[PDB]
């Protein structure tokens, strides 16, 4: 009989992605189970805790803060794809135009703020200091000639806050769940050669046990490639 698999997962791209890729292991003798989370925590706690085998919502340098800050040991399978994060705005359609005194907000945790506050000095709206590091803070700003204020919020907060701010920072697995096109609407967005490929994530027990290397495999097909290119038209990126 089938060997089961439970993966904890973000609603989009990530339960899309597993979905298309479930029928394919069902033929490998795997019986995937994908149970959808809405935030960023759960996913970990849920399989740390010995409740579902795995994960597919996060990137490495979460996963790294993540298991030291709750001090566990969940660890990496394989990358999968990338979501190059933009800026948003329902008020400006272009950087140049933000006000002095904007209001941006970024995530709240620290490698995704990081990571914003990276953009916003990739695209010139700040400038952070020479030794930054990829969990960069506020605090590491050297250069804010118009007086951006910087707001920090969890991540999944942030589209229903859009409205209410200058310009968001959005992980894409929430702009793509609110409608919002990173491609179209972004006013500037990451490269897709980034540190944030997406991974599924499991224990050491299972990190190497047969299912897990299965949906590994698959998740490299050129079939979830194709999914992944047709579906999210160059918002999410294959990293294989
Ligand atoms: C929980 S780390 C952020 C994950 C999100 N899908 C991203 O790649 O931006
Ligand atoms: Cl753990």
């Amino acid at each position: 009989g089938a060997e089961s698999l439970t993966v904890a997962a973000t609603p989009v791209p990530h339960a899309e992605i597993l979905n298309v890729v479930k029928p394919l292991l069902a033929k490998e003798g795997v019986d995937l189970k994908i149970k959808e989370f809405t935030d960023y925590v759960q996913p970990n706690v849920q399989v740390s805790e010995k409740r579902l085998d795995a994960n597919f919502f996060q990137h490495q340098p979460y996963l790294d803060e993540f298991n030291k800050a709750k001090g566990t040991d969940l660890v990496a399978v394989t990358g999968v794809h990338i979501e190059p994060l933009g800026a948003y705005s329902s008020k400006y359609k272009k950087l140049d135009e933000l006000p002095s005194g904007a209001t941006v907000v970024i995530p709240n945790d620290a490698t995704n703020g990081g990571r914003a506050l990276l953009l916003l000095d990739k695209a010139g709206v700040i400038k952070l200091k020479d030794n930054k590091s990829i969990t960069a803070t506020p605090k590491d700003i050297v250069d804010n000639p118009k007086n951006i204020k910087i707001r920090e919020l969890e991540a999944a907060t942030l589209p229903r806050v859009l409205t209410q701010v200058d310009m968001a920072l959005i992980n894409t697995n929430y702009a793509l769940e609110a409608k919002l096109n990173p491609t179209k609407d972004a006013l500037a967005i990451e490269g897709s050669d980034s540190p944030y490929v997406n991974i599924l994530v499991a224990r050491p027990d299972n990190k190497d046990s047969d299912a897990m290397q299965k949906l590994a495999k698959a998740l490299h097909s050129a079939e979830i490639k194709q999914f992944i290119q047709e579906k999210y038209k160059g918002a999410v990126v294959p990293a294989f």
